[PDB]
């Protein structure tokens, strides 16, 4: 592996994206802000040379919905291994609903995704999730998380509608709360034309060699999810990647397992909570000290 894209620090990084600012694909009660109106209400910046991607927690909300920000790179990725050292990410905030994962090109889901960081509401663990056309089913090893759902296709089955193949994290530092109270840590994430896997290194812990000029994966310890196996077409499956950084709130996942889980007593639902309770986000933010995607 080679280094193709520093992506840097502040202006020179929000230069690197463009600023989604239509209705959220997963209906979420939020508002995506321009560039310009992110800055001016706070939400972007740069803190002590990290990287700062944050959400509306001032005011009480109106319109579409509470502020907030949905970065996708300009530039894209066929294979390569992203690696993002993360200070902090949102936190295990009810209601919100936090994402930092790549989306292929083309028409959903022919261009597959692959979501690195995600979770909603109080979860504790980092749950990595690929979307698939049909013809897409993981395997059960070579990693140390806890398979959930080995479908890929959008409607796999008996999988609710876009639940994905997803692999849960061990580790309940490896998401929200728990990440951020140790300092945050690195996810590095490998796309090659026969699977794809992610590694979460929790602060410290991270191979010698992952921020540097030539990282090598095949020396690291087992990563944390691993998606590969026969019964995909892991090359035709995933063309062209983009990142993406966003926080939705409430939506087609976080809104609708609201009333069951923790959040339940919060209020009586989602968008009454993210709507009221300004204060509540303060946590939801990612703080970046360093992006950079190599290629083989
Ligand atoms: O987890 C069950 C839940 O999944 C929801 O789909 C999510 C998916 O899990 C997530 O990885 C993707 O990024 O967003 C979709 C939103 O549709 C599904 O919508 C829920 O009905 C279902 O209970």
């Amino acid at each position: 592996y080679h280094l193709v894209d520093d992506y840097g620090r502040g202006n020179g990084f929000f230069d690197k994206f463009n600023f989604f600012t239509g209705d959220d694909p997963t209906h979420g009660y939020v508002d995506y802000v321009s560039r310009d109106v992110a800055a001016g209400a706070g939400l972007i910046g740069e803190r002590d040379g990290r990287t700062y991607m944050g959400v509306d927690f001032t005011n009480p909300a109106s319109g579409r919905g509470r502020r907030s920000v949905r970065l996708e790179s300009k530039n894209t990725y066929e294979h390569g291994l992203i690696v993002i050292d993360l200070a902090h990410m949102p936190g295990s905030v009810c209601g919100t609903w936090p994402a930092f994962w790549t989306l292929g090109t083309g028409d959903w889901p022919y261009g597959g995704a692959i979501d690195i960081i995600e979770g909603v509401n109080d979860n504790t663990f980092n749950h990595m999730v690929l979307h698939t056309s049909d013809g897409c089913t993981i395997d059960n090893d070579g990693f140390t998380g806890n398979l959930k759902t080995s479908n890929c296709y959008v409607y796999a089955p008996g999988q609710d509608a876009n639940a994905g193949c997803g692999i849960e994290a061990t580790d309940p530092n490896s998401y929200g709360k728990g990440f951020n109270s140790i300092g945050g840590g690195i996810y590095a994430t490998e796309i090659t034309p026969n699977g794809i896997s992610i590694w979460f290194f929790p602060r410290g812990s991270e191979p010698g060699d992952v921020l540097g000029d030539n990282p090598n994966p095949a020396n690291w310890d087992t990563p944390a999810a691993k998606f590969a196996g026969g019964g995909c077409d892991w090359e035709g499956k995933f063309n062209a990647q983009r990142l993406i950084f966003d926080v939705t709130f409430c939506g087609d996942w976080a809104g609708n397992v609201w009333g069951i889980g923790g959040c339940a007593s919060r209020a009586a639902n989602c968008v009454d909570f993210v709507r009221d309770n300004p204060s509540a986000f303060a946590e939801s933010y990612w703080l970046v000290n360093s992006l950079r995607v190599y290629a083989p």
